[PDB]
Order: structure tokens, then C-alpha cells, then sequence
């Protein structure tokens, strides 16, 4: 089933309400998706975060497989505990959304051409995922391991290289703020021959 | 004046034999320059090394302010406290010749064959010192700060012994050089070489 312009607030959402249906251009606010069964469930051009009580909507424990969610805005949004192997998170505004305890297992997931300002990944395993092209500034990610991941095209200012496991992950194309190759562990890392230069300048090296 | 196709052997040289003059193709086998004015003198195409006795010849103490070597060989020669400011290395062999104690900063030495030569405690900071090979070269203490050594072979070579800050090293083998344990501030590599050193780091340098 399709829907198109819903407008819920404040609501419960039932666990089987919205299972692989596909919903767009609708608004969500203050509404709790915690528990619910989203497989293979699509949404499009949707809004789940309300800019005038600034709260955004509950995903704790969802049961998100496969789920899709392009040109949302899940800004705020708890996604705690959910189970999101394969899912997609696509040129989505995921300001400050949480995703501590999420499990994307072999780890599967597509979190691309996304906001994820100030996001909190602590502990989270997102390993040899596709997570290129989003903005990471501020982003929490004490103890999270990317390791293999494809992290190119990215926005690391304001980010603890430090923090996380980054072994094995694609870091081309990207600013890359305080890293340095001195200090983190970049085993089996990608970067391309800019980046290079700029980390060898900050010892002192110029690359001709 | 000038002369050419010279033949001398265990001669022990006059102060003032050569000194200013131009000598080509010319053999001088194990003879003693020591002390000798060689000030401004040219040699080219010499040999200085006879393989019959595997002895060089000495020119230690020896004045050799804008002298110049080309396509010489110059295996073994004793360099010892040389006063050698401005001097031309040019396409010579030098294999195991010894610099120490020499003074120079100005000098080429360039094109030239210094395996296993002695430049331990050298000062050559801001000179040309490129396109040389330098395998198994002793270099501790010595500083080649600020030198262009690029287009240089430098297999079994100690980077950590020596001073080589603000070095070009361009196009260069760099053997078991390594960002983690030597200063390299300053120095120019080119982007070939800065994805080897990266490698050695586990990085894939990628486009």
C-alpha cells in the first residue's frame, strides 16, 4: 500500500501499521515508531521532526530491515536498540539522531548523502558499510568501529579520529580536520594523493 | 698550463706540481697528494685508483678551494681535512672515499658514485648533492641540511645518522626511510614517493 500527506502527531504507532508500505510527503511529530515492524517499509520526502516542540520521533527497538528513507528529515530521531540491517538512509537531514545499540547485522547498512551533525554512533558496529558523502561534524563516536566502511566524500571537522576504529575505511575525498597520521591507526586506510600531501605537511613535509 | 696523458705512480706530490693547472686523462696510481696546493686545479678524465693494488690516492689536508674532479675515478681517495670549499664532484666514481674532517657551505658533488664513502660528522648544508648514489655511505653526525640530494640512491642508508632537514630528496629511492623515526621538516618528496612512505604506514594512497 501507498500513503501520501499524512499528518499524525502525538501518536502510538502500531507494530504492523505501516510494514512495507511505502508513505510519502508526510509529517510525523512527536510520534512513537518504537517497537514497530518498518520492514521493507519506504519513506519518502517525509518529516519526523517538529520544529516547533524541537522534539523528533521515537525508533527505539524497530524492527527497520530493509527499511528506506530518502529526503527525510529525521533530525532528533531515537533509533536506539533497532535492528537496521540493509537499511537505507538516503540524502536525509539526521541531525543529532541517535543510534546507540542499533544493530546492522556482517554488518549491512547505506547511510549516504546524509547530515549526520552531532549523530551519536558510540559503540555502534558499522562495519564494511557504505557511508559516503555525509557530514559528520560534531558526530559521537566513542568506541564505534567503521572498520572497512566507505567513508568517502565526507565532512570530519569537529571529529575525534581517535575515537573509533577507521582501519580499512575509504577516507578520499574528504576534509578530514584534526587527523593525523602520527596519532591514529590507519591500517589498510584509502586516501587519495591531496590528502596525502596535506598529512605529510603537517609534518613538516612539502609533497612536490 | 695544461697537460694531458699523464702516467704517475708512488710519487709523492709537490706542494705546488699541479696547483691552478688543468690535468686530463691522466693516471695516478697510489700517489701522495697530502698538503697539496691543488687550488683551482681541473682534473678530467683521471684515474686515481689502481685496481692492481686496490689503493686510492691520498689527498688529505690537501688545498682544493674551486678545484674540480670530472669524470674521475676516484675510488678510495682520502679526503681527510681537506680544505675543499667550492669544490666540483662530476661524474666520478668515489666508491669508499673519505671525507672526514673535509670542509666545505659550497660544493657540487654531483652524478657521482659514493657507495660506501665516509662523510661521518660532514657539514654540507645548502649544497648540490644531486643524482648521486649513496649506498652503504657512513653518514653519522653529518648534516646535509637544506642539500639537494634528489635523484639520489639510497639503499642500506641510515636516515636516522644525519641531518637532513630542509632537503630535497625528489625522485629518489629512499630505501628504509621511514616518517615515524626520522625529522624531516622541510624536506620536498615527490607524490610517488610520498605514497610509499604512506604504505609503510599501512595507507593506500588511491587517485
Amino acid at each position: 500500500g501507498s500513503h501520501m500527506a499524512l499528518a499524525l502527531v502525538g501518536e502510538k504507532i502500531d507494530r504492523n501499521r505501516f510494514t512495507g508500505e511505502k508513505i510519502e510527503n508526510s509529517t510525523f511529530f512527536n510520534c512513537d515508531f518504537s517497537g514497530a515492524d518498518l520492514s521493507g517499509t519506504e519513506f519518502i520526502g517525509c518529516q519526523f521532526y517538529d520544529r516547533e516542540s524541537q522534539k523528533g520521533c521515537n525508533f527505539s527497538r524497530a524492527m527497520l530491515k530493509d527499511a528506506i528513507f530518502k529526503s527525510c528529515d529525521l533530525s532528533m530521531a531515537d533509533f536506539r536498540n533497532s535492528s537496521a540491517l540493509g537499511i537505507e538512509i538516503r540524502h536525509c537531514r539526521a541531525q543529532g539522531a541517535d543510534f546507540r545499540g542499533a544493530s546492522f547485522m556482517f554488518c549491512s547498512a547505506y547511510i549516504t548523502n546524509t547530515n549526520l551533525s552531532y549523530a551519536n554512533f558510540s559503540k555502534v558496529v558499522l562495519e564494511k558499510c557504505e557511508l559516503w558523502e555525509n557530514r559528520w561534524i560534531g558526530a559521537q563516536v566513542l568506541g564505534a568501529t567503521f572498520s572497512g566502511s566507505d567513508l568517502s566524500g565526507g565532512e570530519f571537522s569537529t571529529f575525534d579520529w581517535e575515537a573509533a576504529n577507521f582501519t580499512h575505511c575509504d577516507l578520499t575525498n574528504s576534509e578530514l580536520g584534526d587527523l593525523d597520521i602520527r596519532g591514529v591507526d590507519l591500517q589498510g586506510v584509502k586516501l587519495d594523493n591531496y590528502q596525502a600531501s596535506l598529512l605529510m605537511e603537517r609534518l613538516g613535509i612539502a609533497v612536490i
